[PDB]
């Protein structure tokens, strides 16, 4: 049975409010969350994180922030559409929404905003350089089966010991979790353990995009593959994630019903904006682009969504660029938003369950239009040398930075712990200074996770390392494209 | 009589919608406006326009954009508060709001967002360098009375009343006035009248020469619009039911949010730039209050937030922000409702937080601390001075286009390639196509025959230049300065 009272959890993890609360009181909690998000430095960082194009000396181009604001307004429209349609169906009171109208909407907007929140400096390329650097040092493939006589792992504790141990399973999970860094998973890690925001369960639900644990190694459940497409959370969050499922009434590997709305907007905004920027960076004319889109459609009919959207917007522009993109955007939303709004309502039971193994804008006419934009963007924009140059640049910056911090990892627990207590250590001065370079928040978080472990435990050293790596990963992922590059040069000694 | 149906004008200037429209249809028009604003490049430019502190290699510091988002959430709260209070008073249906709930709120947020949108690269300092550069070339003081035997104006053409108005308008550039110019004539957004009302902060015309309006002193504190907009501005007044020099009732809400967000954010950034500790700051605030009582708003806000803190800094600012809004927002929400007739009239000669209000005092306290410690910092001041030269120098680089005859200038507008003026050609190409387009359009609307026609051309010519510059980000203007000075 569909009841949103049960999904829109206004309680918190720590210092949580409890007992009754009016429609207004509840609105205020959700409005509190907005203020928390909007004033966050993690949200400010996004104006300095690159979105497709390099951070040029004129802000004409979209950054991760300006894009996420655009995504949020799309999300607002979809949510608002779902609501209006449902009030016309009178199912609003029936689904326990008549009083959670505003909250619903705000959650969407705020999750929209926070997509890309945990992404590393150089995005998907950052992810690569991180995962790759860890892979050459851990080799999680060497953990999959029985203890290999020749384990490629550089860490003594994480190397599968031959002797009959269930500790071998702990090593397996750590190796896969650290080598499978994902922005969404880092986003969850960020809002809770790092940024220490203390948001409503419902909000944190909306930013939980995937249900796959980072430590996952096998084949994906056939009836869960879509939902477990990448990883959604780390081993460090597993505890809190369980807490989240129970609070939001979610089964293992079940998604929060609103996440689907936020996802949709992101999928829409996704290309069109970069395509606008492409003509702005003079890659081709607006006319040239129209012809690339005509070429891309192929199977042309005079009543298709191409004619209704792209052909339509092209005619509006002639008796230019502004008008073109302005109406192209309009045209798209005006057809796509209703579709996804409907799709949501249509498949609401499975969505409420968070079991629905599909996207609002599927694969089989809306999905086609999007794909068309994507193809054009791939073949002409994403392929541009200045883009690719920066993509490759990013990779080295992160890889090199990770190597600069290798000495802290290439250490014994006894030594590392020593550095954590005494800030000034005799024999390890480089390591000292390098550890000071780390941000006070990720540093704090490490210690806290460590102090919660049992000293006596044989798993304790493995955990320390898992956390040690997490700590390093947090520092790096936390950086902006600029800061990471600047630091790379500074630590390579060229400034 | 108070009816918001009459103030929340969902019609547009060009391609305007008309006839009935449902609550939903109306919401959609206001939601359309949001999309227009949010996708605007003029709104993107703000992530590259400096807010107090220089850009820095880490975005830990607020930019004009990140501040305006903060302002918008404050505005949201105030608007939402006014509404909730009014629903409790049941006056919502009574004031024609029961169906314009969402719109009201969106307008606030969108106007909040668009405050500073018309600000130049080096904001306040940019204004100076512009106005100063024009003043040495026009001397509008020399126009005030009778034609001076020794007129300091560099322009032959600068009917005596038209000359007066042009000189004052061009020499009195203001971000808010430029903002109005921007959304309509430059950005060609075509927004709902109501939205454009919300960004009209001042009722003073830029061409005004005759110190202080007595009865309308506060509303005409700074200029609100240019001579180039006077026509459209008249159109706006009539559409929004405003008397000459009357303000849009919602503008007051947006304004308030800005007055609040104004300092606290830079104070957070001050501790972030290590200017002083969070502890050092608390002591500067204790020093600043002086007249200490154990139940005052200082104790309730600052003392309160200080105790909560004992990350420390995060918690401190987080709850300090909370504490402030939790007391100030209700006040301004009330003030609005309390003085609603005069606000609806847009005649109310005061601010929501203004009088001897404990609220106004708290704000002033933040401001004083910011002035005495943050705004006074050398790296700030250095950049402020730097900005001035960049703009002044840039204005001088473009002096050749102004130091020209109409006959010559016009020639350059038709033929892109002109023989004798090659520097001027290339310099004119440097200007953005939008401001270029806008100039021509304003010019083509004038009567060729008219004796005022040459004066207008110049007014517009200067406006065109001003648009280019004001349109730039701190970075682009600096980059260009160096590029045109030949150091890259
Ligand atoms: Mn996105
Ligand atoms: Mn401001």
């Amino acid at each position: 049975q569909i009841d949103f009272r049960k999904k829109i959890n206004w309680h918190r993890r720590y210092r949580s409010p409890q007992g009754v609360k009016t429609e207004h009181e509840i609105l205020r909690i959700f409005e509190s969350d907005r203020g928390r998000i909007i004033n966050s430095p993690a949200i400010r960082r996004l104006q300095q994180k690159t979105q497709v194009f390099p951070l040029e000396r004129n802000a004409a181009v979209r950054t991760r922030l300006t894009h996420s604001m655009e995504v949020q307004q799309v999300g607002r429209y979809i949510a608002k559409e779902i609501l209006s349609r449902l009030k016309e169906l009178k199912l609003l009171e029936a689904y326990g929404l008549d009083e959670l109208t505003g909250p619903f909407e705000s959650i969407v907007e705020m999750s929209c905003l926070m997509h890309d929140i945990g992404n590393p400096p150089f995005g998907h390329f950052g992810e690569a350089a991180i995962n790759d650097w860890f892979r050459q040092r851990l080799h999680p493939e060497d953990a999959e089966s029985q203890p290999l006589t020749d384990d490629r792992c550089s860490v003594a504790a994480l190397r599968l010991r031959d002797g009959e141990e269930p500790l071998n399973e702990l090593r397996r999970k750590i190796r896969q979790d650290l080598c499978h860094f994902e922005g969404n998973a880092q986003g969850i890690r960020l809002v809770h353990t790092l940024m220490r925001m203390n948001l409503t369960w419902a909000q944190v639900g909306g930013i939980l995009k995937y249900t796959r644990p980072a430590w996952w190694r096998g084949e994906t459940p056939e009836t869960h593959h879509y939902l477990m497409k990448k990883p959604g959370y780390y081993l460090s969050e597993e505890a809190y994630i369980a807490r989240l499922r129970k609070e939001l009434n979610l089964a293992l590997y079940s998604r929060f019903p609103l996440t689907w709305i936020m996802e949709a907007a992101d999928d829409i905004s996704y290309c069109v904006a970069d395509l606008e920027d492409a003509v702005e960076k003079r890659i081709f004319t607006v006319e040239q682009l129209y012809h690339h889109l005509h070429e891309a459609w192929g199977q042309h009919e005079k009543g298709s969504l191409f004619s209704l959207v792209v052909e339509n917007a092209w005619e509006k522009s002639r008796s230019t660029e502004d008008q073109f993109f302005m109406y192209l955007r309009v045209n798209t939303l005006n057809k796509l938003v209703p579709y996804a709004a409907q799709r949501f309502i249509d498949n609401l039971p499975a969505i409420f369950a968070g079991t629905f193994n599909h996207a609002l804008l599927e694969d089989a006419e809306c999905s086609d239009l999007l794909k068309l934009y994507k193809n054009v963007a791939v073949k002409h924009v994403f392929s541009h040398p200045d883009v690719e140059r920066l993509e490759l640049q990013g990779y080295r910056v992160i890889s090199g930075l990770l190597e600069i911090y290798r000495p802290l990892l290439s250490l014994s627990l006894s030594d590392f712990t020593e550095l954590v207590e005494k800030e000034r250590v005799k024999r390890f001065p480089i390591e000292s200074r390098l550890f000071h370079k780390l941000s006070t928040r990720h540093r704090l978080a490490y210690v806290e996770a460590v102090s919660k472990l049992p000293s006596d435990s044989p798993e304790f050293p493995l955990w320390e390392y898992y956390y040690r790596c997490r700590l390093l990963q947090d520092y790096i992922s936390g950086m902006t494209d600029l800061y990471a590059w600047d630091e790379y040069r500074r630590l390579m000694a060229v400034e």
